[PDB]
């Protein structure tokens, strides 16, 4: 197997050393570079941009800049996307968004788990975890998601919360670490 | 009403839509983008770029860049302001800032409240909720101050700190979420 | 004593109004103003600039941007240092930093304490409180250590910590405030 | 009193070599180069320049280019103010503008007086005399406004005019010196 | 009738509002722009701006930078025409112009009317009044010439006049308001 | 003799044709082209640029942009010489200004005298008649002084002014065309 | 239906003014002109705008510049792809593109089919018929494709070719119009 | 005669050595490399230069870039003329195009004769033969059209046609050498 | 044997995968780029890139942009060669031309060959066929040349022909595929 | 005969005046100047650029910038030519430089010889002398080499000599008037 496809099947990789990722992690680099630089009144320019990061055509994603990425095309993304300024996707581990979410701003998604004992992490393994993101969402400002980790459809992230573990669907859930403080009626 | 009109009366109002106000922040948008790539020994250029931001003749504002606001306009400053930074003034609610005000990298000020329900939140409303920073105040690092609150003069908020309710004068607080550790004394 | 003696000595100094200091502080942040403006595959622009900030020729010190730093010349680093994005090395305290050190986006090392009393802190003064960083430690994104604060060789800190107090060595460590979870065992 | 509080009470005031005053003029003229150097096609950058230069919010203030102005936030505009070609709001003096306002090309709004006696003049002293044009007014192109003068509302200068003294309101007025030919009946 | 036509025929029309005369307005204020901003060293570059403006190939057709006008295509030239710094020809009424014209600095060709009522006039009503400029004429600096007005073959307008009414051919003219002061003998 | 010294000669020179006299404008026109495009407070190379244009080393000779003038080297200045904004200074003929000079905005100086018959004019014939400024004058906005005109040291010369005859010094005078109102005491 | 809809549905659709598709094929125009105007030996830029235009992550797709292409997401390609100058895949019909496929110089793939009928083909309506490049093809230079056609795999064209109607696979065809001359032998 | 003249009435002419010849080719030249060379985005920016090569006020003239022409102002345009890719419309003799004509990708439109006896050739000399397009027409891409041809209005030529001799109205046409196919009936 | 030498043999060579020959073509890609995009009136520029190009200093070689070739050095050419616009001279087998030569626009001359078996030809192998070209030679626009092919001195070829065999001396030949049509008498 | 081939025949000639050498200089020094201004990491375009120079594909010829040189075409360079800083080859008289020759920083190659007589030498004349360079070489800094001088291959140069007269052959030789010091063992 390549690193690559080690790194897609959730089994330790050399994230740190092999080329083809560094290459394509350089790729990303490069047009979120564009992309921060790029006049907000430059409609059609930011729009080919953000669409050459996440390698689709993007319905209604809004990307509020600065923005940062680790792959880009990991970052699977639903219409209606609204991300604030300054986050962080960093999707090693695929980072799936539905439709209709809001991102405030400092998000930080994280997928990468690195070891615990330095001899194995300063080799450069990571293992990625999938971060999960249910449709109609919203996320208050400074928000990390750690790896691995599912937001359930409907529910409401406060602001600064650390979420840690799964959060169930509809729910209003805050803190560090994130803890579900009552469910959403989400009914007329 | 205008929605403009509703920001500014704490009514619901439809943020994401809405021409004038999408025109407004797109204003901002393209100061903050020309301020934030401006050489920070480029002393008067940026003083020029301040100034227009706030709509007004700042008096020892300083702003390292990065920075971002929504409106400018509805960020109401005293004199001798200190924002380090990656400093995020989302003020569609009226963000009012004292003199002699030291505020840390990475804050966030958020006035700007979206429905729990996801439908009402889809179609874009938004309630925007002042908040207001008395005089002589100093915040720490990766601060985010929720809609509605009120930090009180000669007040001190810990690094880390999300302040969800209101912060009473002379006060030390830290935390999240952000609780009152003692009282200061603020005399010679 | 001039205000760098005092800085550089853990006494009161005029950070505010110092020229000296002034100048220094300018002169870092032109240096992270282009170093945030450069292309991410100019190699070696990249490297000559970092090198340029910390005063030194590193070895393997990579810097993700965009990166702010108040001296640079303050900052101590070892070699394999990874710094992910937005990351401030506030240094007017010396910040020592290992080898084979893992920095996570949007971390803070903060070395700046002002009076809580703002009549002294209104006149810019400020006490500097040297950080250091073992070799062979992992941050996770999002973690701010405050003054003073040393965290043990082989020690991981969790995403969205506030490190207040000292972290012995090789151990997990998380929240705000931070606190040990466990040891980690660091051998083969 | 400041030289600029003396300028702006109808003092002598030391206008040549005052530094505020000069850099408050510098400013302007930055604003106004800048300005003058915005492609007619970018009205969105041309809108936060005049915006910048006045300090304030316009509405519907259309500043044809080449533009100057001494101070900027000296000059208090109404809505509906049309600024044709090589215009100069010299305004040391306030220069109050009403509603629905036409100034034709080349006009020129002094309200600078000098002392006659070259020794006190050679020193730099001015007196500042306001102007103030009413609303509903057209001004040809080619006019002079001397300090202190007062154009009443709904009033015509023609082409040419140098205005040294009062024109009352509903009238037409013409000439070097600038008399009154008739009045103007402005009614349905 | 458009609007456009309205002005082509001596009626009162829609200036300021009808979106294709704006367009036309823009296009000529950006070849102007373009031009102004041209080296005078840039001979090729400069002639096919003035080309563009006029809608015609120049024959020794010299502009002196800056110039302006609104439209440019109903500036009808003849061969060897010179125009000196900062004339301004306001041409939504038609200004033709013969052979052998030398126009000095600051000069102004206005064929725009506005009505004298200022209800009227604020709805952005304007009526246009052709110029004629007969061939071998010569004008001084700072001339302004009002709509409708005919200036004969082989006249000299001093400078400073303002041409309020029609000058017979051969004739110096000189004034505010500008009068006739001999003829001319324009024989071997 | 050349075309150069026929024109300082006050003789009848091919002003339009020659070509050393063609490449002199040139010259002056570039230097004046990069004048007007330097940035205001680009303090170095502004003083650079007026020293060019002039082939003098200046002495307080404050120019406000824009600038024009035909040699440059043909104007002789004393020391604390104020140029406003859009002045012309059409030196064919020497223009010689004193020291203490104030020049208001939309100023025009010019030398050139054309033939009135328009034989002789379109041929390119031109005589230059010199103008003298005295020390201690000062100069309203929108004057045009005519060729080889005196205007004696210590006098005023009203803005819109055509001065087509000598003033003598100490003077008050003002018009089209310029007559002495009254004579100025210049003591203590 | 969208007329993208009828164009995907091979329908006549109005191709020339949906909004939808100009903005489609403006998108397509803008990739291609920065493509046009990337330096060669900027690689890794180039293969970012390659990925963009075509919407894909291409593998060893080669474009010698200038290319142009309608829509490119409607280019399906596979590995090895070899294209040499000015080539022009007009793609409204998709253009479906194989493995291991030489494209000369100066090629043209039309898809576009207009009305005979001048009336119909001026309102804009267009009907698009897919192109199929079969695996292991070769193209000489200065070849036309027309809409509908198939080219099967292994097949040869010679330079020059108009090709009109369907080449079967592993043949050598020539001419205008394309006609096969002989099978190829494909085999060691 | 001049060569111009020469070139304009059919006859031989130095097309070659000519300098008002050279200096015409050069500006349109120098107009489609600025065009060639402006974003597609532009629409203003384009409109005018296209304007500006044609030396008229074009109605509806899409030009896809490239694009060339021997001089510009010899191309008389219709309305509704849609270019694609790379089109050449070599000038030297007029070519002439109606109202509602599409040409494709890879045209040439060529006027220049030259000597077949290389003596003459060499010298320079060419004969114009002016290319007449009738309006209502459609050209597929990678025509050719020689020197004096004419097609009438309502024709359709093939992709690849060599149109060496005059086409009748309402004619379908195709080959190399282009020959009639059919008539088209262009009725309802 | 190098594949540069195996090339410059009429062997089989690995073209597209050999360091060396990669390189030379990325050389030649890069001054055609660059001199594709100098503007035309930089006549000195312009003759510096075609000589760096062709490796030669040539004698009136006049190139119209844009032109192509893969290596340059192995382009040998006469004086008075003229190039049309948008030619490719494929010169990996030697491409020589001599005096006195005139290349319509589109023209490419192709020298390489491809293997039939797409198995031979997918390894990149290729082999050269020179192209000579004779002096006196006159090429209509659309003109391909294939490999190996000679054109005799004198000779005349057709607009869009496809010359796939030898043509002799001082004959019109068209077509495609192109044949002699008659001789030329090239005597005086 | 021209100059340039008195030039070549060592025979006196018009340097100073003649256009064609006049022409040939200016082309080398826009080479130099362009080489002297691109960045040392700018590998391929410095190549590109130095063979353009010296019209010639070089074999290991690096050239640290800055470099002049008169004609360029008149040195003719052997492999592994290495010429340090600010080096000046005046090869009005050929220089030939062998394999394998190390050239030091500031070292001047002098082909031209002035008169002595004043009235000759003001008139431009000058005769080239040209300088030999063997292989296997070394010239220390600060070296001028005169006209005609032949340095003999395996011979060392020291710092600040002025070679005035013939080397031999594995010498080494140092001093102004430099002088051979000893003979080399140029074997193993």
């Amino acid at each position: 197997m390549t690193e690559k496809e080690k790194m897609l099947a959730e089994k330790w990789y050399d994230a740190n050393f092999d080329q083809t990722l560094i290459n394509e992690r350089l790729r990303a680099k490069v047009i979120c570079f564009a992309l921060n630089h790029t006049n907000p009144s430059a409609t059609l320019k930011r729009k080919v941009l953000i669409d050459a990061l996440f390698q689709t055509t993007t319905d209604n994603v809004s990307i509020s800049i600065p923005f940062d990425t680790d792959y880009g095309w990991n970052v699977k993304l639903g219409k209606n996307v609204y991300v604030n300024t300054n986050c962080y996707f960093m999707d090693g581990g695929q980072i799936t968004i539905g439709d209709n979410v809001f991102i405030g701003p400092n998000c930080g998604f994280y997928t990468a788990t690195h070891p615990l004992n330095f001899h194995h992490r300063n080799e450069g393994f990571e293992k990625a975890g999938p971060i999960h993101i249910g449709s109609n969402t919203w996320f208050g400002g400074h928000v990390a998601v750690l790896p691995g980790v599912t937001i359930g459809e409907g529910s409401v992230i406060g602001a600064g919360s650390v979420v840690t573990k799964d959060i169930p669907p509809h729910s209003l859930a805050v803190g560090n670490p994130c803890k579900v403080v009552r469910k959403i009626d989400n009914d007329l």
